[PDB]
């Protein structure tokens, strides 16, 4: 089994991790200075968000030169030093790869847009408008049409994401070759992994027909149905990843779950691991800014479906948080002051006992929460400006309705600065932070958590040790004990004759749990929020509100 199947990854959003020069923005020196912190937590590998030259209309996801580092993060020597310090500690780097689209400030795009006849014209998608308007009805994730007119040629260019993020044209062989050369530039430096942003949208539909009214309400899914998608992923593997030893993982956003095996079945020679969004978006409405109430039965049934698509030859990541989603404890747990620590531990237990490679998002090991936004001016999020354009300016919603609802879903909840201690701005910066620090940093910070054996951080650290010592808990089979139960989540992990039971109360009330007939507790590995372990031989358990536990059975 490869190293990445048993590894524990941590995701660093460098903009918000640690600033070392007072400009309010996190940087490479900051990340490098905190490597001992991450080593001591027990992290094997870090995934960093984009670190390349960028105008930052979308905080690194609009890249203007793929072979230079972002000015705010440091220099190429700072990147090289990050790499060297990771290696000293036996840790690996995964970088973010953003090749569905570039910045409109990339030299390819400046050349492409200049005339119709130039060698870069087909690096992007340029099309004539139809019947007085855009080439078709495609919407953009970030507001308005996915087509933007350029008066120089009178044609429109495609952008699924922001106006400043034109889509790259994978149908053009010279363009594919340029992307492959660029990937080699980074892999030659020794990076150990690559995470592919919106990997399912690379192939565009020939002819760009209109979306149907059905497709229009779920456009994210129509954009994943390009006919050449797997041909491109296979060619990238053959020309690039076959020559290296790096792991690959795809952000498969918008794809129907039954198509996921095409990306990750190891026999297909495409990607190694999947990030899927069925679970993290399980309670999101189609418009992406409302929430729909769900129960633990929905949570566990979604997991069971995602596990089944990995089958025998594929592999899943597991995550409860990332830079595009609200905080795990607020979203899946209960972030009220009395339940925040109990429920954040319960979610740690879930995260670290799933079948797949877990990714811990920066700050979740502290039990960091959603941010108390007060006005729409408190959001940096360009996705929020897009909802304002699509919903407030059009009269569909008031500003107060947008505010109330996006406060719960906005990705800026995940982007507030990491809370290091209780000094000014939580020790993130000596200057003014680019996004405000959550005021609860006085109660939620790394310095106070590390020093307390009973903290959320200590629980994460202890779980990571246990997982490392117990192979069933990464590579073992997974079986949900009762998918209909909406109160208590329970499942087994087994490998090579060893079976482990995981039991997690999702109610803020006491609950009982009866083990399957014949199964008995043999040993308790760890519990959260419990006054007493069960007795060896127990056929049932009494659970405190939000209690979690791992037990060896038989
Ligand atoms: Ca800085």
């Amino acid at each position: 089994a490869p190293w990445w199947k048993s590894a524990v990854f941590y995701q660093v959003y460098p903009r918000s991790f640690k600033d070392t020069n007072g400009d309010g923005i996190g940087d490479f020196k900051g990340l490098t200075e905190k490597l001992d912190y991450l080593k001591g937590l027990g992290i094997d590998a870090i995934w960093i968000n984009p670190h390349y030259a960028s105008p930052n209309t979308d905080n690194g996801y609009d890249i203007s030169d793929y072979r230079e580092v972002m000015k705010e993060y440091g220099t190429m020597e700072d990147f090289d030093r990050l790499m060297a310090e990771l290696k000293k500690r036996g840790m690996r780097l995964m970088v973010d790869v953003v090749i569905n689209h570039s910045s409109d400030q990339h030299e390819w795009f400046k050349s492409s847009r200049a005339s119709k006849d130039n060698p870069y014209r087909d690096y992007y998608f340029w099309r004539d408008g139809k019947d007085g308007h855009e080439p078709n009805n495609y919407p953009s994730f970030f507001g308005g049409s996915a087509w933007e007119k350029d008066p120089v040629t009178g044609q429109y260019y495609l952008h699924y994401l922001g106006r400043q993020q034109p889509d790259l044209n994978w149908d053009t062989p010279k363009l594919r070759e340029e992307l492959y050369a660029m990937l080699r530039f980074w892999l030659d430096k020794g990076v150990s992994g690559m995470r592919f942003d919106t990997v399912a949208t690379y192939s565009k539909t020939p002819g760009f027909p209109d979306l149907t009214p059905e497709q229009m309400k779920n456009f994210a899914e129509a954009y994943t149905q390009g006919p050449n998608l797997h041909r491109y992923l296979q060619e990238m593997h053959e020309k690039v990843f076959d020559h290296y030893d790096a792991v690959t993982a795809g952000e498969i956003f918008g794809a129907p779950l039954n198509q996921v095996p095409l990306f990750i079945d190891s026999r297909r020679k495409e990607l190694d691991m999947a990030f899927t969004f069925d679970l993290i978006r399980y309670d999101r409405a189609l418009d992406r800014w409302h929430t729909i109430p769900r129960t633990l039965a929905d949570f566990r049934q979604t997991i069971d479906k995602v596990d089944a698509i990995a089958g025998e030859y594929g592999w899943n990541t597991f995550f409860l948080g990332n830079h595009d989603n609200p905080r795990a404890v607020s979203h899946f747990g209960d972030d009220r002051p009395q339940w925040r620590e109990a429920s954040a531990k319960a979610l740690a237990t879930v995260t670290l006992t799933q079948r797949g490679t877990p990714f811990i998002f920066q700050g979740d090991e502290l039990g960091m929460t959603n941010y108390p936004f007060k006005t729409l001016q408190d959001f940096d999020d360009i996705e929020v400006k897009g909802f304002f354009q699509d919903y407030v300016e059009t009269g569909k919603a008031t500003a107060e309705e947008l505010l109330t609802n996006v406060a719960l879903t906005s990705r800026d909840n995940a982007r507030t600065p990491f809370q290091w201690d209780d000094s000014a701005n939580a020790g993130f910066t000596t200057g003014k932070p680019w996004l405000k620090v959550n005021p609860n940093y006085t109660e939620i910070n790394a310095a106070r958590e590390i020093g307390d054996p009973k903290s959320v951080y200590s629980f994460y650290r202890n779980l990571i040790s246990i997982r490392h010592e117990t192979p069933a808990l990464s590579t073992g089979s997974y079986r949900d004990i009762d998918p209909s139960n909406a109160d208590v989540y329970a499942y087994t992990r087994s490998q090579d004759g060893e079976t482990y039971l995981v039991v997690v109360n999702f109610k803020a009330e006491p609950r009982s749990f009866t083990l399957p007939d014949g199964m008995h507790i043999a040993e308790t590995l760890i519990e959260s929020s419990s006054p007493a372990a069960p007795a060896a031989g127990a056929a049932s358990l009494e659970l405190q509100p939000w209690q979690s536990g791992i037990y060896k059975v038989k």
